[PDB]
């Protein structure tokens, strides 16, 4: 009675054959995962950086943003391990555009088959230039379509407490960042990381598009992402120390989100969070092993009226490209100074 | 590299044929929905009560509890519409027993096919005696197995913020209560009711067990459940006034959970919460239209028959006293409203 209808869906295995990953795409995803692992588990002293748009609505602009980011990654690879944000799924406050899978046409036609094709084509195009990607793992079905492409998964502030997303994370073959909750408190992420580290058994969709009982192995590469919230921002040295005091033995290093609840409603604050983070890093802070940045070709955002401006987010406001380059070069400087401190 | 394997799963349609609902089961589930709807939308001045075990681990014990509750429910029906907590799925802080469906043998062997069979035979056995049942809709696939037997579903405090659960709610055939968040504020529940009231498009599993694109109609029978949290309890008149101030036009009445956050880690606080909620109702508070109670045959919990293996519950005799007091308050609110 509250189901209007059911529309047929291509299976993951079918889409995978229709839109094959190239050798370079696969190698790139596996390398992004290796690097990310070595960073969050303390083998490598670079910083892991998840940077790029709040969301992708335009494959072409995303390809342009990706070329510029790959060129900067090649320059800064001694110091930073860069993964593009290629976020396909957007959790809303109430209602609103959910991303490129859900409504690729951004006009309320909900052509999900075309979204999945667009998403997977997008993921092959990005990783095919040797730039690893990451996305929020919001949907528990869509990762079957995409995950051979993905080097980093986030669980959002609004789904960190959810048992289903913890279950999902325990069966993903790549590192997973759990956001702290929207109230700004870290306990729920730390609990999520503990839960996701265990084996889970749950009903899930397989590559053939049918439900089966899944057993996961447990994901030892989950870590906490600090992204502020109601109680205040949490990127400063005191908030970090407070976070370090509640991590259990076995913990991975922390990531700091410059945007969202750490930006205080203003994308112009991302560079000021960077200054504070860099000062911690440059001074010896080893527990901060990653950062996340909402960056686009151009700054700010816009409403949805294809009468959209090029390279401008239609979800959260982003810093523009030239500011991103400043931010990243500053962070790379900071990473270098930390090595001096560590000797 | 992180999937240990897949085991075959009976489809929803198959289990519905193997464990068919009786005509009484079906009619009972329908009636429970009608009654819950009339109360939360203000058409009926009785209070809707979701009461029973924190979780079901024992079918026979649950039946015995259900027979007692059905008899109390007959006594008090002029004043309360009662739905049994038949909770199959338990969200954990980190890890631990997830309920009857996930691990019916409660010993880490996870026979989900037997858990779904036990769950469905349970839901049939309870509704077949004319008692409606409610459960937390934690798993988004599960409901395909059991929906047709359910009169109330809960989205729990740890999932009210989750877009997948708002989507799920938006396509459920029955009223849904969203708990406030574990920090104790209700904004996220208010946001969820707004979200679930809209039509959604999303990948879902159908009755023949394959993934398809679902379009829902949107669920206008969603309401907030007050269940306390880190910021404090929220069952008192100030909390209720603050809650009513937050509600949009077109809102349904509020439900107050006596337990979880509102019990401050002590199941013996449920009867005190009851007295506070009773005072408000008796004195004319018309926005409180629901309550939720964790109740079992015997009180407490454990890590022993008729005793919860999850959260601590009040026992059957206390349960009687609580609901008869609630019924009286409903009567007094009627007088106030004349
Ligand atoms: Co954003
Ligand atoms: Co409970």
């Amino acid at each position: 009675v509250r189901i209007l209808g059911y529309d047929p869906l291509a299976s993951p295995a079918l889409l995978q054959v229709q839109i094959p990953a190239t050798p370079t795409s696969l190698e790139t995803a596996k390398r992004g995962r290796r690097e990310a692992i070595d960073i969050i588990t303390g083998k490598d002293d670079r910083v892991l950086v998840i940077v790029g748009p709040c969301s992708i609505h335009d494959l072409e602009a995303a390809q342009e943003y990706a070329l510029r980011l790959k060129k900067l990654s090649d320059e800064l690879k001694g110091d930073l391990s860069i993964i593009m944000r290629a976020y396909l799924e957007k959790p809303r406050t109430t209602v609103g555009w959910k991303g490129l899978i859900n409504d690729p046409d951004v006009n309320n036609t909900f052509n999900i088959n075309k979204g999945l094709q667009s998403a997977r084509q997008l993921f092959v195009n990005l990783t095919n230039i040797g730039l690893p990607i990451g996305s929020e793992m919001l949907d528990t079905i869509s990762p079957q379509y995409l995950a051979d492409l993905v080097s980093f998964g986030a669980i959002g502030a609004r789904t960190t407490e959810s048992q289903l997303h913890r279950e999902l994370a325990s069966g993903l073959s790549f590192p997973v960042g759990f956001k702290n909750g929207t109230d700004g408190t870290l306990n729920v992420a730390v609990d999520a990381c503990q839960a996701a580290a265990h084996s889970h058994h749950f009903m899930g969709v397989t590559k053939h598009g049918v439900a089966a009982i899944t057993t996961t192995k447990g994901n030892e590469h989950c870590f906490v992402i600090l992204r502020g919230g109601k109680k205040g921002t949490n990127y400063d040295a005191k908030s970090v120390a407070e976070a370090k005091a509640q991590l259990p033995a076995g913990s991975n290093g922390l990531m700091i989100d410059y945007s969202h609840g750490n930006s205080n409603k203003d994308f112009r604050n991302q560079p000021k969070v960077n200054d504070v983070v860099c000062e911690q890093i440059a001074n010896g802070e080893n527990a901060i092993t990653g950062v996340m940045i909402e960056s686009n070709i151009n700054e700010g955002n816009q409403g949805i009226p294809a009468g959209l401006k090029y390279g401008v987010s239609i979800t959260d406001a982003c810093i523009g490209w030239e500011t991103t380059e400043d931010v990243l070069r500053k962070l790379a400087a900071a990473v270098r100074q930390r090595r001096e401190v560590n000797k």
